[PDB]
């Protein structure tokens, strides 16, 4: 019945982090017609559907309809169920977005009808994105030989963080040591995350809407250089991290279209597009809209390591040679979402989120290692972390976003076969809705977020783990709670602190303290040694400050 | 202008080689709904044109209509056109289908509007075909361990020839030197081509309706051992041919859905669907129809050779791990079709015909090595005619459909440097409308049809060349034309002589004498050493006898 929504229709710490299409709901599409016992909406109602449809429901339904996270709505089915039961279920409304920008779910009863009409019609797919337009949207603003030949400007750049000022489309490139906002870069759209390549000269960001601007950090006024765009939804990007391969090549992951593209490393020149559209892995059913999710690069094989999340396919593509493209297409989990290399950076671990699974590749065998549950519900590590347990050895771990659980997988087949790929230990830290967990091999503590958790104090505040006091006896290591957001000093909100990055020497790390657009945010700086407060970030250009890199830590992938 | 059609309609010797798909057809699919400014056609309508767009439009325009040889026909173009250009254009007839079964290609005045309007309409994709649906057709009537263990009739298998009995569905299993038709066996659909496992214990047969039937000929009395569909649309199958993996997996390509299937040698078994959706090689363009043509078997590694017809993709897949899959990905040239090895089994050439290129392929190292114009129009090589020329060394020859030539390519890298895949050669046989080339290493005769050449004389004689008489001074070498139809004394509507096929010692040569269903057939025997008539094929059953694939010569990739 209709009521069942209650259960899967309203807002949990971990339904909160599936795509929200708002980039390609601004597009317009034509309205379709009605067969016989269906109802035509006009051009203005179907548009204002589809809109809310992609920035809403698509995530957890799909642009067409095939089932995400969420079941299938397609047309035939839909219409078996009715009107009266569609818009009876969506009255209750859908599961809210991100604080600060997200939706929140909720429905008038116009837009109920709406939606459940929508459903009942046939839907287009929304166009596609090839070479023609990359190469229409490309632009090369300074030639590579046009380029410093040696940095022209007195910056520390390993020691840079790039921060992405969310909602304003922008980046700030702040100095490590001093907190100066080095400078304000406008990229015209929100980046999603930033990667460095492998010499950390050049700084590359993803915009939401498939937008990839890539900047010289070398020029005495550190600018895009070149720039280009790859979909009309995108999350992911990765620099080629293979010795003898460094600063060759980039990758762009996008969510539609359903592909990946390899770009040249110095002007991004589009060379290879790759569409993800497939077959799942354990149902071997078709599926029509394969989102990439996290995009790594090997350190043992001049591949780069991509995730697609509704089949459960993990793709080691070899960049050598992008005309017999050699790629190796493992069976995974399905909805692979982040990971991280392990402190080896031999084996690729990932959040397969939805099914509660890490799946463990060997990137020097190209193979699958593993799949373990992890115990909690929707792990989500970002690039996880790693660190040596005083009792299990080489360990990395994750929290999640449905639960308050820490869970720790051995990542030593050679020195600790008994605990590889196993999970070691899970315990308590603040809360349901952590994003992202912390560490560094020069810190002796283990940040945990609580970015999504319902309660202000909660999701302003960070877990701090003792590694060297964990015993893994079985028993739930304490952890010292930071007021990240009290220290900060904001007045208006409830602004959620997210994502611990640390900084070149591994000495202090850095939060966000994130408020929305309107509202006052701020990066707070903790000294690692004593867990005290370093120092308070704000400034007015600081707006929606989200994630933060540091370009050593980037460039090398330490964590 | 609407009157165009008469030249991009007009039948060509070259252009009745397209997709007809008439099973997907049967299919009967509901009308979609009508955008405001379209007129709606009823269910009965609307199924009535997609049948006829299924079975002449869609192998040129696609059953998305999306293009394939043909331009795209999507809705957003053909309102642009407007419904009285379309019901113009398309009342001047569309190319004629193969001889025989085909279509005429003419239209009522009813049936042109129905098209006109179905081409107006947005049309549902048809039903994917997934590992359930497989499964559920998947069918073992002899389980392995209740086969014989040795041969129990006393059939010269490898001398066997099975031979498709075209409209009826059957093959006919024929022996190589009585020439007696042993046995007449029942698939259902028509049977596209005959290929053999790699000990030639097992006869795989594909149906153009996607079922693939696998027969066991050490029976006393040969019959399927095992069936499975493995799509709507399929043309072409193939064994595992690399050492080792002798009867170990058998592949199907699909034109809908547009996949591969990988399944057990012995039990068919379905074990790896993969979609050929994809980007095309040059202007990396996304297709979504881009169907698998021919198939062949690596000799160099364990690994499948696929022709991706529409993106112009050759992918080499190894089939030693399932799990975790290697691919080459190859970007040839786009139309690929048919093709075969050179006589050292290391180098793929394939024709992309559409284009009168060769692709070559070096399956050792899985790269593309070479690609040439044949300089002449459509090459259809069949598996082609690998000899060894008198003065140029190693070389393949393909005929075309589109004019009389026979062009010769140097196969011998390593031999033969300055030779090695560049057209050496080129001379005209019977005429145009050819489809198969043909020889043997115990031949010194070059065989050349001309199946859909217009005039009577020519479509039912072949060309005859004398490889010992070829010299390299450029001229036209000449040849003996036999009167293949003549021969077998049959006065019918032009039957049309196709395919030549020869034993296994390689002293006659087959071919079939093709008439229609309620017409007389024939398949005449050729003395291979006299160029003489040496036996005619003729029974009640033997019903548009059209492929003709001696157990031996399949098994082995002799031509
Ligand atoms: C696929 C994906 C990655 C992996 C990238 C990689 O490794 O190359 C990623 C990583 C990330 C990372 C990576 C951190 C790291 O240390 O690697 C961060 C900080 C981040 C901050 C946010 N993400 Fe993210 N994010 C999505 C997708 C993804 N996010 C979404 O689909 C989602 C749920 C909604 C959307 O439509 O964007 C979403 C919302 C957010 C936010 O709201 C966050 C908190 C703030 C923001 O700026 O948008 N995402
Ligand atoms: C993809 C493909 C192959 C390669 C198979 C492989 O390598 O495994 C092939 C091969 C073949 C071969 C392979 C010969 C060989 O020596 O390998 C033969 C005999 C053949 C006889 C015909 N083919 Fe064929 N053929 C098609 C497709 C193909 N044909 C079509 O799409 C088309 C044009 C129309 C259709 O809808 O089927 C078509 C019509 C025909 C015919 O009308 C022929 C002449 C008679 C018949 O039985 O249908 N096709
Ligand atoms: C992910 C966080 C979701 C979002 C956002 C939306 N939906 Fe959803 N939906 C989701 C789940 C988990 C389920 C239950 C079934 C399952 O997959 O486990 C549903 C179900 C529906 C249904 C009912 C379908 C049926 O009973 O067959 C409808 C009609 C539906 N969802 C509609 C819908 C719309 C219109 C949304 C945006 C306003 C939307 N969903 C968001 C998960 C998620
Ligand atoms: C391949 C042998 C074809 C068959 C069979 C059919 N069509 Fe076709 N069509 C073909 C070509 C080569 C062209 C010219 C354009 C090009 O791709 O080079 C066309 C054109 C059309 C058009 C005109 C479209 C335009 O934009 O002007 C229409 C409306 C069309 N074809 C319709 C159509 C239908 C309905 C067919 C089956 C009855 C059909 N075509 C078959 C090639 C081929």
């Amino acid at each position: 019945d209709p009521a069942a929504a209650l259960e899967d229709h309203k807002t949990r710490t971990d339904n909160r982090y599936e795509p929200s299409l708002d980039n390609l709901a601004q597009q317009d599409v034509a309205a379709p017609g009605a067969p016989e016992g269906v109802t035509a909406l006009s051009d203005a109602q179907y548009n204002e559907a589809n809109k809310i449809y992609f920035e809403r429901c698509a995530g957890c339904h799909g642009v067409l309809r095939k089932g995400a996270t969420g079941k299938a709505l397609t047309p035939d089915l839909t219409r078996d169920l009715g009107f009266d039961y569609l818009q009876s279920f969506i009255t209750y409304a859908s599961p809210a977005g991100m604080p600060n920008w997200g939706t929140s779910g909720e429905l008038s009863a116009e837009q109920v009808d709406l939606m459940a009409n929508y459903l009942l019609l046939d839907p287009a797919a929304p166009p596609e994105f090839g070479m023609k337009e990359m190469r229409e949207s490309w632009k090369v603003h300074v030639a590579p030989e046009d380029r410093p030949t040696q940095q022209m400007n007195d910056w520390d750049l390993e020691n840079l963080f790039s921060v992405t000022l969310r909602d304003a489309g922008q980046i700030a490139l702040i100095d490590g040591s001093t907190y100066e906002i080095k400078t304000v870069l406008d990229t015209g759209y929100a980046v999603h995350i930033s990667r460095l390549s492998a010499s950390g000269r050049y700084l590359f960001v993803i915009g939401r809407d498939g937008k990839v601007n890539m900047i010289d950090l070398w020029m005495k006024e550190p600018t895009t250089v070149a720039e280009i765009k790859i979909g009309s939804e995108a999350r992911s990007i990765e620099t080629s991290k293979m010795e003898g391969w460094e600063d060759k090549y980039a990758i762009a992951g996008a969510y539609w279209p359903p592909q990946y593209v390899i770009m040249d490393g110095e002007t991004l020149e589009p060379k290879k597009i790759q569409s993800t559209r497939g077959m799942t892995y354990d149902e071997q059913e078709y599926h029509p809209e394969p989102r990439v999710a996290a995009i790594l690069a090997s350190h043992y094989r001049p591949e780069f390591i991509v995730n697609v999340k509704e089949t459960g396919k993990i793709l080691l593509v070899d960049y050598t040679d992008l005309n017999n493209l050699k790629t190796t297409e493992i069976s995974a989990e399905r909805f692979l979402h982040d990971g991280g290399l392990d402190g080896s950076h031999r084996y690729f671990i990932t959040a397969a989120n939805a099914r509660n699974k890490l799946v463990v590749i060997d990137t020097k065998e190209g193979k699958l290692v593993a799949i373990e549950d992890t115990g909690g519900q929707t792990p989500h590590p970002g690039r996880g972390a790693n660190f040596v347990h005083p009792t299990f050895g080489p360990v990395w771990a994750t929290s999640h976003m449905g639960d308050d659980s820490v869970a720790l997988i051995g990542t030593d087949p050679e020195g600790h076969p008994d605990n590889a790929w196993k999970i070691l230990d899970s315990f308590p830290a603040l809360g349901g809705g952590s994003l992202f967990i912390k560490t560094h091999p020069n810190s002796q503590y283990l940040y945990v977020d609580a970015t999504l958790n319902p309660e202000a104090e909660i999701s302003g505040s960070v877990a701090v783990f003792d590694i060297k006091a964990m015993t893994g006896d079985g028993s739930d290591p304490e952890f010292k709670t930071l007021p990240i957001a009290e220290w900060a000093g904001i007045t208006e909100g409830q602004p959620r602190v997210v994502q611990g990055e640390f900084n070149k020497d591994g000495t202090e790390v850095w939060f966000s303290v994130w408020n929305g657009k309107d509202q006052e945010s701020a990066l707070v700086v903790v000294d690692d040694k004593t867990l005290e407060l370093k120092h308070v970030i704000k400034d007015e250009r600081l707006v929606t400050p989200t994630g933060k890199f540091n370009v050593y830590n980037t460039m090398t992938d330490t964590y």
